[PDB]
Order: C-alpha cells, then sequence, then structure tokens
C-alpha cells in the first residue's frame, strides 16, 4: 500500500518516524537528518507514538470547582480529577466527577 508503516507518518511522499508518547515532532524527516522530536510542553501531554506538531492540553482540576489531581498531568498521560479532601461529588460525567461540594 501507499500509506506509511505504523511506527511512521507522511510527509509529502516521504514516510518519517514517529515521535515517542511524551514528544511532538520539531523538524520532520529527510535525507540528512531524522525526525526531531521535543518534549511536550507544561501542561500538555501525548500517550502515543505520533507525528503531530503539538501535544493535547491537559485537563484542568479546578480548586474552586472542589477538585483536586487525582492523577498529576504529565508528558505521556492526562490528568485525573478527584474530590479535595471534606468534599463530595455533585455531577458525575461518566466516570469521572466535574464539581464537589464541601
Amino acid at each position: 500500500l501507499p500509506s506509511c508503516k505504523e511506527d511512521e507518518y507522511p510527509v509529502g511522499s516521504e514516510c518519517c518516524p514517529k515521535c515517542s508518547p511524551g514528544y511532538r515532532v520539531k523538524e520532520a524527516c529527510g535525507e540528512l537528518t531524522g525526525t526531531v522530536c521535543e518534549p511536550c510542553p507544561p501542561g500538555t501531554y501525548i500517550a502515543h507514538l505520533n507525528g503531530l506538531s503539538k501535544c493535547l492540553q491537559c485537563q484542568m482540576c479546578d480548586p474552586a470547582m472542589g477538585l483536586r489531581a487525582s492523577r498529576n498531568c504529565s508528558r505521556t498521560e492526562n490528568a485525573v480529577c478527584g474530590c479535595s479532601p471534606g468534599h463530595f461529588c455533585i455531577v458525575q460525567d461518566g466516570d469521572h466527577c466535574a464539581a464537589c461540594r464541601a
């Protein structure tokens, strides 16, 4: 097929190796240089091999909403929010809590 391998992504007619989770493309590969990947900036993440120039925005856990980061945001994993201690969940959105009351 014309498509690139799993490990790789298209840059016009080329296929370039992908960045590891935690990193984004700064320079596309060519004849003389490989893919140059930089770590996701503070506040963003990517859980997968990718060929993107940007990372995804991490989930904020707003303490004004009674929330605390139950898992911090890291280069390879979104933040997970839970209730601050002494607060209880007042709105559940699927498998996560969106707001807590004292």
